[PDB]
């Protein structure tokens, strides 16, 4: 990889991508995969368990490459794109959250290419709602982490990961079912971040998750089902067409 | 991966490593490789083309995971640990050295999880042996690298490519082949850079190179053969075992 251009817009293209793990060659997790994310957009990928979608986000971070078709960022292959550039640019939160052992300010700060203020930590930490209990602490945000493996919260742990690909400024953000351990008054906070904010409107986001509340304001919804998308399109054009996505959420509680 | 220890020795071991190409699944590479890099020493890594030599250097950086054994880093496996504490560990500088476009300074930093002065990228860019091409320029280290593609020499562009790693400061260095360009006076900056510094005394190198002269003196050799360790030992222990190594080394000009 050698490309590292100064201006990316965020639009991210799959065209008939098929992938297999590399420890299971045939196994096809996904085949024929098409859509498109477009920046300024939050594109919602949901779809029953097993069927590619956080296979999806790995290959979006370069993680893994595709067996066949091509997965294009701003127009050119992923590969062709330096690695750290990449790192600059494309920021995963997961249900995934691992941390450290160290500072809460050094977790959040992460693989930042740069020495981030107070002033800057605290933002994010408040965006992502970590700010208070982390300010609660003795040692504020210098406590270290603990080594417990269950020291915080589900939610708390999240609010610290959000609050590290935040302060990243990514031009694409991946949400691996890194919303379910939120509270409906911290899902808020992340919502309005990602759609009611300027700093925000500029960017991508690709929203993996299991409930369909929230999918359901999406920009787009990409329905994976067997490694494809079964169906695509808003939350109403999903909702008439009465198809993969409305039977999901048929059975649910109104 | 979760690990990210304040304490790392270096020690890396190969047990039992076999590896194919995701796209290439029964076209073993590697099979049944074993070997141990010792902190604090230099180990060559030398045989014929296609052996597998690259290839361990991407298994290294976990770019690739093997399909069976273990690559282990300080005891443990190295998708135990944290992707971005693997770049503040572990740099590699390749005969595949892709600038950007961007400033002389700019290119150094890299992924630094800091912001580095200009007495630590100077430090770099002269122990690198870049420092004097650089200064040359009438914007100094704020020149940006042309996107001409030969803008540069070959050999000022590894010097360039070399101090993105050192300034890194790994505990482990991966060189694939990046000393071919250099001259033998840039060539002794680096051997006693590598060798005769305290800095790098307590590092461990992997020197992968087609140039014997260069292993002749290095710790330890490898000398891999159908992706396996064909032969092992010192400079001296290889030679008088009159195998691989010494066979290979028998052709060459006295
Ligand atoms: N590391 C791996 N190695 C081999 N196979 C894997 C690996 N990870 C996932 N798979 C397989 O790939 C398929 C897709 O997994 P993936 O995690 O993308 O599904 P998902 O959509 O995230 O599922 P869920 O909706 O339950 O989170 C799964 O059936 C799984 O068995
Ligand atoms: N990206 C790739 N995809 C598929 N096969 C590959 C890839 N890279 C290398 N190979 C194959 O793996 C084998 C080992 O390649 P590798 O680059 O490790 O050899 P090497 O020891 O670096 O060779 P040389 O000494 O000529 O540099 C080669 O025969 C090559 O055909
Ligand atoms: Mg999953
Ligand atoms: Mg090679
Ligand atoms: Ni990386």
């Amino acid at each position: 990889g050698s490309l590292a251009p100064l201006n990316m817009k965020g639009l991210v293209k799959f065209q008939d991508v098929s992938f297999a793990y590399p420890n299971h060659p045939n196994v096809q997790v996904l085949q024929g995969l098409t859509f498109t994310l477009y920046p300024g957009k939050v594109t919602a990928l949901v779809g029953p368990n097993g069927s590619g979608k956080s296979t999806v986000a790995a290959l979006l971070q370069n993680l893994y490459q595709p067996t066949g078709g091509k997965v294009l960022l701003d127009g050119e292959p992923l590969v062709q794109y330096d690695h750290h550039y990449l790192h600059t640019q494309v920021a995963a939160v997961g249900q995934e959250p691992l941390l450290f052992g160290r500072s809460f300010r050094e977790n959040i700060a992460y693989g930042l290419t740069r020495t981030p203020t107070m002033e800057e930590i605290t933002a994010v930490a408040m965006e992502s709602g970590a700010h208070d209990f982390i300010s609660g602490f003795p040692q504020g945000y210098d406590t270290e982490v603990g080594e417990t493996g269950n020291q915080l919260s589900g939610g708390q742990r999240q609010a610290v990961a959000l609050a590290r690909a935040l302060i990243r400024k990514p031009r694409l953000l991946i949400l691996d079912n890194a919303t379910s351990a939120l509270a409906a008054g911290n899902q808020l906070r992340v919502q309005r971040l990602l759609y009611e904010s300027p700093e925000w409107a500029s960017r991508t986001v690709l929203l993996i998750t299991q409930q369909l509340s929230l999918a359901e304001r999406a920009h787009h919804i990409l329905f994976l089902k067997e490694g494809s998308v079964c169906e695509q399109g808003t939350h109403l054009q999903l909702m008439e067409r009465g198809g993969c996505y409305r039977s999901m959420v048929e059975a649910l509680a109104a």
